[PDB]
């Protein structure tokens, strides 16, 4: 229940990358628009699911991303420009 | 001048991944349509540039990919279906 690390609102140009992370002082879980983050070839979780990377961001990536430690939470909205 | 590893022609559905590699018995370099492989957020070289990964493949990824050891070569054409 003590999350730290760079989950902040943010804007990215289409076709680029977003790299964020949460670290808790338990198991970290991720949501997009309050639903479990569907991993796909461009979405890669690392290191106990603390690092989230999205490659070749497209419009469908835009939304509200939550990283939860289970109970603490951080939310951030991602805008895809261009 | 002795390249080995899975550079073969291949078909992939749009939005998926391609993972190939060349390994020489010198420095490995990669081309697409005989031009230097422009790295972008979806194109990641690893391990001395022996592993090539493309995430969230799109139509523009389609083409002829060469891995050169400098002098040996392998070529493979990649079709993006769907």
């Amino acid at each position: 229940p003590t999350i730290t690390g760079n989950l902040e609102n943010q804007t990215t140009s289409i076709g680029e990358s977003i790299e964020v992370s949460c670290t808790a002082s338990p198991q970290i879980m991720w949501f997009k628009d309050n639903e479990t983050l569907v991993e796909d070839s461009g979405i890669v979780l690392k290191d106990g699911n603390r690092n989230l990377t999205i490659r070749r961001v497209r419009k469908e990536d835009e939304g509200l991303y939550t990283c939860q430690a289970c109970c603490a939470k951080v939310e951030a909205f991602f805008i895809i420009e261009g």
